């Protein structure tokens, strides 16, 4: 069932900070490209920084030797690695360019010296790590430059782990090759031989869901996102924590930008009755979706919520609509996106055809067309969908596969 755009103009006024959210997330996604190539809301309500608990603080020289030997032997201890990464945060000091507050927590004032430690509370007990030496002929102490190279390599294991699925081998290999180059090039120093990172990754394939490791990756990424630093290229491994588990929100802001409309204008094109709940879910106030350098941007990795209201599933109707329009527009990214089967994909593909025709007038005009055609796709819409999907190598559970199955299987 579809709703007249006029009726949803009243609910349009209630929404707040919608334009600021679209602009901020889109600007951040763009900035991140340089490094790339029930539901619980994340807002902190008790002024406590994100926190984790690790073992007893280690001698940084010994921890470096142990962790490096593990890297070379493809035998890394995750508890040790987390302990070392937290203890290494002291090496990454910078000056905060502006006052930094998030969810009521004053992280730093303009001019303060800051490290990644300023952003989070790392608690430590008295349990010593293992710190085994596996395979390491270094008697001297590591330099800071070497520490930073190891921190970079280790954190890159988070990005490699997150890449999962079939036919990802070549892609991961190229990322790994690039990462190795970055962390052997000044100001970093070569501390491992080529192909060491991939060999170790094969034995650390699921580390991206180790909560403490994920937490540390998000902490470093939040730090370098705000604080320019000699070693900021570490983000090549951590950039993927930004907006983690928010693919529905990110698709929404990206789609508004693609159709070159304001958020206010674009929302009127979401006629279907199931959109309203989802758009309100994304624009819930108090979550700092429009605040630069908020904890929000890394809330999943930092443990603020394990049930994201911004995922593709949490807003599956909006998500399905956007990518059916993308398919209509021949966008490979949408054709390869995964359909949210529970959120009326057939109905979403109908509205997607009409919105796709429109974006190739106004919300009311599109609405009238649907009513005049009894809620059915036009033959031209189907011909367009099929001409795109039938010439595409459809992946399992993808929008392309749905369209072939739905419109080109008889």
């Amino acid at each position: 069932i579809f709703v007249n755009p006029s009726a949803i103009r009243a609910g349009l006024a209630d929404l707040e900070m919608a334009e600021e959210t679209v602009d901020l997330i889109n600007r951040n996604i763009e900035d991140n490209q340089a490094h790339l190539q029930e539901y619980k809301y994340p807002a902190i309500k008790d002024l406590k920084k994100p926190c984790i608990t690790l073992g007893k603080a280690p001698d940084l020289n010994k921890a470096y030797k142990s962790v490096l030997s593990g890297m070379n032997a493809a035998k890394l201890d995750p508890d040790d690695v987390c302990s070392y990464l937290a203890a290494a945060m002291q090496f990454f000091e910078g000056t905060c360019p502006e006052d930094w507050t998030s969810y009521g927590i004053l992280i730093a004032r303009k001019g303060d010296k800051i490290t990644p430690n300023s952003l989070v509370e790392i608690k430590r007990n008295d349990v010593e790590g293992n710190w085994a030496l596996t395979g390491m002929e270094m008697t001297r102490d590591p330099t800071v430059s070497e520490h930073a190279s190891l921190v970079g390599l280790l954190l890159s294991l988070y990005r490699l782990s997150k890449i999962s699925g079939q036919n990802t081998g070549n892609y991961k290999t190229n990322i790994a090759d690039r990462i190795e180059q970055i962390f052997e090039t000044a100001p970093f120093v070569k501390i491992v031989e080529h192909h060491t990172l991939m060999t170790t990754h094969k034995m650390c394939a699921n580390w991206s869901t180790i909560p403490n490791f994920r937490f540390l990756a998000g902490t470093y990424d939040m730090f370098f996102s705000r604080i320019e630093h000699l070693y900021s290229a570490i983000r090549v491994g951590t950039v993927v924590t930004a907006y983690e588990d928010c693919s529905g929100l990110v698709s929404f802001t990206g789609f508004i930008k693609q159709i070159n409309l304001t958020a206010r204008e674009a929302i009127l094109y979401f006629f279907h009755k199931n959109f309203e709940e989802e758009i309100r879910r994304m624009l819930e106030p108090g979550q700092e979706t429009a605040v630069p350098h908020s904890y929000f941007i890394h809330f999943r990795s930092l443990g603020l919520s394990g049930k994201s209201p911004y995922s593709s599933n949490a807003v599956g109707h909006v998500f399905n609509l956007i990518h059916f329009v993308g398919c209509y527009m021949g966008q490979i990214r949408s054709l390869n996106a995964t359909v949210i089967a529970a959120c009326a994909p057939h109905e979403m593909s109908v509205l997607g055809g009409y919105l796709g025709e429109e974006f190739f007038r106004g919300p009311e005009a599109v609405y009238a067309r649907i009513m005049m055609n009894g809620g059915r796709l036009k033959r031209s819409h189907i011909r367009r969908y099929v001409s795109v999907s039938s010439n595409h190598q459809a992946r399992p559970n993808s929008f392309a596969e749905f369209l072939n199955k739905t419109y080109s299987s008889d």
